[PDB]
């Protein structure tokens, strides 16, 4: 019996400490997006409710239709390190039992989480404002639960429930049980979770770091856009478009669907490479698919995109010839999905915990990328002439090519444009040319007579496998 | 300032797996080690000894021991160690590196499965035992941490609960490298002064091949990363001796690795034609309502070891960061080492203290540094000489850039005439410049220990 022994405890300042892991704020947001995906949500809505009385002038809301959380799961949310997703063969991104807390405390001072399950709706309130105002060094988290049908309290302690609800009304954007019930009603199905981050972090100028004004359809970083800054790093729409290698959950930003894209599908001459990783085999004792392709659309947006369990960890990583001053292998996008048995993510899921094995994987990627360069033989065809074939005659490299319809279609018909249905969530390849943000497309709108119906099996692209060496 | 009682409300809690979660912040293992080195420095230690005690029965084959002569810890501070986020150092105008109340735990759990910390203060000897082995063996999901205290003089237990003390000591004897109170007191006696702390990380993480990540065999004087060092690998990233040599911009604590002193070096003190630059940051001015010194110089000794070294509160956060012309294709500003000490009011470190929490303001600082580095290049005006000719004057006549310069005594002395070799006394910790060593050196071996530390004030350049 170890009841009398000391326990490691969380202090209020540890919320900020944990939040410090996210120097990439879109990574903090991706924590909540990953949680929604793990919850089997078919849909996550990322929108802002204007609130001029709250720091930043608006709340950041993550509404998903996933499995939600019963009171036990909601309580486990504040068990740092607790992750039921940490399971063998798990396809769930979450493993560290930390992402929600770290990301939410990076995004804003306070977050209030509304979750609904079979017949229970639970509110989880993490208010650093409450802690600072009332001088609390622990991390006290109200966790009231109502019956999702009767809306009556579900508690073994009416005193505790009253204190929790009064704290919510005092320190949250919602001053009454009626406003709280409105938030719950925003969860339309039998299950789902709404995470509202409010009192958002301000920059030096007093403006919120998240800019939702420049583009009402996007969550942007409040900061200038250098010529080399990447859309996935300045635009959360662009980030969420590639956040997952297997996009199944629909992402909506300010009510506008994010056009998720598989980076492999948008490349010229893709060649998959089966790398028999000694790391993977050693931890099996206890293969990887490198997909390389030329980004004719944006030769600037080249680099390795390393996913870990379908979730983007590294983006625009330069490997192999991309590291040298010569542009050889320039414009090539590499994508690899690394399972947990090969690599684990860092604390913020923006890097890999095992630096040595990540370096080994990057070296393997560089070797296979050089092999891909030799295989496609566009150097044998002439690299600059190949680029000119798609309108890249500008002396500069990064900025896009001449957008005249000639080269536009030359690139388009070399890129099989795929789309996802808004109802069955399956991905289809279209035989025509799209006109333009995404639509509410469904399988019924596919002119392809072979797959024009909803029940049609997903015709899966099979990248032509290449052999290393 | 609470309106009511919150005893019944749920508290966020640490689970056993959160130890690993926290440890995952350190993809850089030497950063995990630097957490303990920073703690020793914050404890005002004059020296920290980083040595390996061979233990074939423990995973990795040896224990990693951090022995410092700092202020140590009374039982209250030792208890506060496991209060995640608790940092008494997090105070206004604090020179102490620690602010997040996390470094020890994150770094120790990154380095090894278990760590046992022995700390001594006025008359108390406290042991803090963080044993993930114990938790795994006994199915503990919380983080239970034994924290027995002995009277440093009588060696008697200091506890308000003899049952708790007995359980803590039995857990230590069962799951730690030290199976008896005699061995525990032997560890305590390794703290020779009235105060100090000994942190022993054991059951070290193994690589895939079953070897420990920390290689203490290739170089018995160094703690190395167990891995091949490609041409571009940096010594500070593969050698912990090299890392600790530059871990702090103000080296005052002596660092010994395997009993061998680390020759700490101020990167700004060994550059050719250094020019400090006064940069005023609106963030600094604001949070003062609540200047930065960019030092640029040419690394003639190793022009390949060039880049910005960003220190935060005297502690290295970013190393070899490329800014300004260093990012383009060409050797303009090549070989330039830039050093800046950013106070906490200007930037805060990330969770692992290997990056800066405010990415936007870090980018602003890097842009300012690049502008000032271009200014430095125009100021020294190597066009007077030509970049290649200037490099050749110091032995860089090889067509390649990365490879070191000529070892001929001519060029060696040519370089030495530009970099006044500075030395730190082993008795008073003061730094002296000699006109013209591994074991030790004092002011008498030049001057005396009572002489004021002459400061090498860099010339001041002008930006625009
Ligand atoms: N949107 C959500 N829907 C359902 N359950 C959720 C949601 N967000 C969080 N949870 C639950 O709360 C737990 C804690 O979240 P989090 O702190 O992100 O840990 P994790 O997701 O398990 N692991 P990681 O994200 O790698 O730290 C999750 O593991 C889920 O059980
Ligand atoms: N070697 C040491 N000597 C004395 N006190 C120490 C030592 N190591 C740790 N401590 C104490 O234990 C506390 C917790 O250590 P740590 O987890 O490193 O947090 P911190 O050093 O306060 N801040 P950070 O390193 O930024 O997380 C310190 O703040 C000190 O009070
Ligand atoms: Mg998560
Ligand atoms: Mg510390
Ligand atoms: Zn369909
Ligand atoms: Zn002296």
């Amino acid at each position: 019996n170890y009841s009398s022994l000391n326990r490691a405890q969380l202090t209020f300042e540890y919320l900020h400490t944990n939040s410090t892991t996210h120097e990439f704020l879109f990574g903090a947001l991706a924590e909540l997006v990953d949680n929604a995906r793990d919850a089997d949500a078919t849909r996550i809505d990322i929108y802002a409710e204007r609130r001029e009385d709250l720091r930043g002038g608006f709340m950041l809301c993550f509404l998903d239709d996933g499995a939600g959380m019963d009171p036990s799961d909601a309580a486990s949310v504040i068990q740092f390190g607790k992750s039921a997703k940490r399971t063998p063969e798990s396809t769930q991104i979450g493993q560290y039992g930390n992402g929600l807390k770290s990301g939410s405390m990076r995004i804003g001072k306070d977050f209030i989480l509304f979750t609904k399950k079979e017949d229970t709706m639970t509110c989880l309130f993490l208010s650093r404002t409450f802690h600072e105002e009332e001088g609390i060094d622990e991390v006290i988290v109200p966790l009231p639960t109502w019956n999702a049908r009767t809306r009556e309290p579900v508690t073994d302690n009416v005193e505790k429930f009253a204190i929790e609800t009064e704290l919510i009304y005092k320190y949250s954007p919602f001053r009454t049980e009626e406003e709280v019930m409105t938030q719950f009603m925003k969860i339309p199905g039998d299950s789902g979770t709404l995470v509202i981050i409010f009192n958002l972090k301000l920059m030096d100028n007093g403006e919120p770091e998240l800019d939702i004004i420049s583009n009402p359809r996007d969550i942007q970083m409040a900061e200038t856009s250098p010529e080399g800054t990447k859309p996935e790093r300045r635009s959360f729409r662009a980030y969420a478009a590639v956040l997952y290698i297997d996009p199944r959950m629909r992402i909506f930003i300010h009510g506008h669907k994010v056009q998720t894209k598989r980076l492999s599908c948008c490349l010229y001459k893709p060649r998959m490479y089966k790398y028999t990783s000694s790391r993977f085999k050693t931890r099996a004792e206890q293969e990887l698919n490198f997909v390389f392709g030329v980004n004719i659309e944006h030769r600037d947006l080249d680099g390795m995109f390393i996913y870990n369990c379908s979730r983007l960890i590294k983006m625009y990583e330069k490997v192999g010839p991309q590291l040298e001053g010569g542009m050889a292998c320039g414009g090539v996008v590499g994508v690899v999905d690394v399972p947990y048995l090969v690599l684990e993510p860092t604390h913020n899921k923006q890097d890999f915990a095992d630096a040595k094995e990540y370096r080994h994987l990057l070296r393997a990627m560089g070797e296979h990328l050089a092999q891909y360069w030799k295989d496609i033989a566009i150097a044998q065809r002439g690299i600059i002439k190949f680029w000119d074939e798609f309108g890249y005659l500008s002396a500069n490299w990064n900025q896009p090519p001449s957008s005249e319809l000639r080269y536009k279609r030359r690139r388009a018909m070399e890129i099989p444009t795929t789309i996802q249905c808004d109802l069955c969530l399956k991905w289809r390849t279209l035989p025509f040319q799209l006109s333009s943000y995404p639509d509410t497309w469904v399988c019924s709108m596919n002119p392809d007579p072979e797959q024009d119906r909803c029940e049609a099996s997903e015709q899966k692209q099979k990248v032509p496998l290449g052999t290393f060496r």
